[PDB]
């Protein structure tokens, strides 16, 4: 998936209702260890009763059936980007909290040591610095990594306010090791949605910690 | 309103999901102070521009069009009990909150000093002991003081927990100087949603509370 | 009931959307005979796996949780007045209709040869028009009857239109002989939802088809 | 579209659910003729003013942003398999309809005559038959001819009933003179819901009339 031309960035500034971005990037992902599925709702997806702040029920929509019948029968941990909004799991939940993806095996995966990973952060087409960002996992959802990046960077550099964003465009890019690299564009469309905007995380993809790479290009204006 | 006979109370070991209950009172109430609707989805609504931790859209569904459209341009305090589930404000809206009435005039409504109210409260047939609950208000909702009654017993004589509850059955009285006593059950019917139970708050009933009285009813069984 | 002041009827002109009510009643209604439930979402409610052109769920919202239990295991027929809109039965089920009341016995229930009523009609002060509605049933629903009156003026008085109503207000009297009359106000508040208007038959008002007399009063403008 | 690889294609006998399947190609399709988009509710959609029965206000959604603003401001006509379950299109309106894709520029796109176009149907291997399916326009989208293929399989050689299917396996073929050819699964994963299945006419794909090929294969258990 080579590289967005110019044109193809979604410009912050035409964004309405920018800040539900921003809720989701400020506050807490959702976080458990060695749990398993106890159900699910379409044939993609899978349920977990795990409990956070704001939930007790916790649905996670994968690739298709065969990655999810996957995943059902095996503890994981999980790690998302949670929304409520439009979140639907069961007819009788009144606090459930959904995300896409962020779904990896358990046994095994596990660092003693984390490993610290390197975040080249590029604006206006110059590197103006880099930060670490660390891992638990030897592999990683694309993203668990995504968000520790703009969690940082929305506290940092105010990638995202409950309102206008600095940036006009932005875009962080995982160049694995082996294959094609990806990207994420930072701002959705004019109008959007939270969970529309999260269908970026449904891919699932997963990559090895130890060998990837991450860059992030923003603009200003 | 003639008080509960024995077989009228709702028994909280049938209901499924209680938990549900012991999130409205074991969390924060909304509260602002002389605020203005900014908008109306239906005629018995108004539509607050006004912020929360999950939210920054709260909206209040009145008795009839008649009530909203009495406060609707009128600065109001709001005193509520809200919540997200089945809350539905506006197409636009992905940070929403919910509550049935709450809602007194600002304006020449303010104590200087707290009023304290006597609370009673009996189990299984005996007076077991008094607390009491406070307020700012010279006419305050029903919904403010069931709330703040709520809250103190289930922190302090466990009325509701994420999961069953000590009590079999329970309710809370209102005596008001100048006219006829009401009350409320603590516990839903076996399968209810907090929206449907909240609405014993769409009345937007009001109590003098220098002159006001509360009798809690609970029991063991 | 205390037959309306002209205060208290809605005025059509003030209506938005006016024409949900028109296809409530220019529809076929929801009609099963000697059926049984065989769920419920809530407790106040009750699930038929019954059909219809658009359906294959119907649930309807009784009265309390006492008045759905005492029908759910009985085998009755079902009268209604059906909505899609806010539709709310089960996570499974993509082709629900939802109704309020409309339920009766269907034990010893049914007539020979239809038992006809006469339907008074009453504009602007004068009532130079009667035409007759028929049942089939010894004790039928208000809500039978009054779809039965509606559907009948709309197509012949133009009571309602795919648009404004040419009638300012209007209303039904149900006349019982024994008991209380009462009436339903045939336009809704200015924005509202036709489940939310529809909740005039939720309390599943029955009555004797034999001795029971039908009144309206239009006013035109 | 690959060919399907025998393991990709879904299997009719473990979907719950089937028929609703069947009522979407069963029932009349959604088609309107040089009308002009009026409205949004995300950037990727488009929202038609227009009517049929048991809707007044019908909701397109295309591939994305671009390309509900390449037609918005355009004469379109309209041809789609419409969904009622979980369509969202504007907080007031309650007869609403929703397609993915269906849109095709109304400006000299029309035919004088009807093309006919030749289905080719092999079944368990052997192509047992030949059926016409027609259209007037020049370029037209790939679901309105797999519309009419799937009217007319369903009412002649069985493909959905209101239960399960005589075939276990499906798909359409399209072969356009020109690029890749494409395809689409008659079958939905096993717990599906026809808003997430109808996404196979998400990004409008569109064709030749005159120089393209319909080709369907289908297997028996």
């Amino acid at each position: 998936q080579q590289d967005p031309d110019p044109s193809q960035l979604h410009r912050s500034s035409l964004v309405k209702n920018l800040q539900n971005i921003y809720f989701l990037y400020e506050g807490d992902p959702v976080t458990h260890e060695n749990v398993k599925s106890v159900d699910q709702l379409l044939s993609h997806d899978l349920i977990y009763n795990v409990s956070g702040p704001n939930y007790d029920k916790l649905k996670t929509e994968l690739k298709n059936q065969e990655m999810a019948t996957l995943f059902k029968d095996k503890n994981v941990d999980i790690y998302g980007v949670e929304y409520y909004h439009l979140c639907y799991l069961c007819e009788n939940a009144e606090r459930s909290a959904c995300i896409y993806g962020g779904v990896t095996n358990h046994e095994g995966n596990h660092l003693e040591i984390p490993k610290k990973i390197v975040v080249k952060v590029s604006i206006d087409g110059i590197q103006s610095l880099s930060f670490d960002i660390e891992t638990n996992k030897k592999m990683v959802t694309a993203q668990e990594l995504d968000y520790k990046v703009r969690k940082y960077t929305i506290d940092n550099k105010q990638l995202y306010t409950n309102g206008p964003s600095k940036y006009e465009t932005g875009y962080i890019k995982f160049i694995p090791k082996n294959k094609e690299s990806f990207w994420f564009d930072f701002f959705p469309e004019p109008e959007f949605t939270q969970s529309k905007y999260l269908m970026i995380y449904k891919d699932n993809e997963t990559l090895d910690n130890k060998t990837s790479q991450i860059e992030v290009y923003l603009t200003t204006k």
